[PDB]
């Protein structure tokens, strides 16, 4: 479950990064809202074009933890603010995720993380 801010901050720009744990550390990866996709049952999904130590991780382990933000709302660094978000990841070459990503051109996965829970940090 998401604060309705969440879904605001991903309707502006920002940048998101994405802790990917597997085995041989966590791997906390980045990405732009401007590439992302949210579905309903607050699933999100993240388009995976070259985020190869992600994809052993999510391989291994499912555990991921992912901090979004924005650029256009202000936070306590600088004017931007955002939140620390936890879930469980899936890559996925099927479903309405990897057609809502089917838009871009070099996406080799939709990195689809089913969240459970956010805090609101940065
Ligand atoms: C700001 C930023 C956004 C990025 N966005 C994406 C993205 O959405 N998808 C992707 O596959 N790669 C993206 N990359 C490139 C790499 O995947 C990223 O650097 C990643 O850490 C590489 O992780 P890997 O060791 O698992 O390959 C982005 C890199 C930066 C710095």
């Amino acid at each position: 479950m998401l604060p309705g801010t969440f879904f605001e901050v991903l309707k502006n720009e920002g940048v998101v990064a994405i802790a990917t744990q597997g085995e041989d550390g966590p791997h906390l990866v980045n990405t732009w809202n401007s590439y992302l996709k949210v579905l309903d049952g607050n699933r999100i999904v993240v388009p995976v074009g070259g985020m190869h130590k992600t994809e052993a991780n999510v391989a291994r382990d499912e555990r991921v933890l992912m901090t979004l933000g924005s650029r256009k709302v202000a936070g306590r660094n600088g004017p931007g603010t955002g939140f620390l978000i936890r879930g469980s990841a899936a890559f996925r070459t099927d479903g309405p995720e990897f057609e809502a990503i089917a838009r871009f051109k070099w996406a080799r996965a939709a990195l689809v993380i089913t969240v459970v829970s956010a805090e609101q940090t940065l």
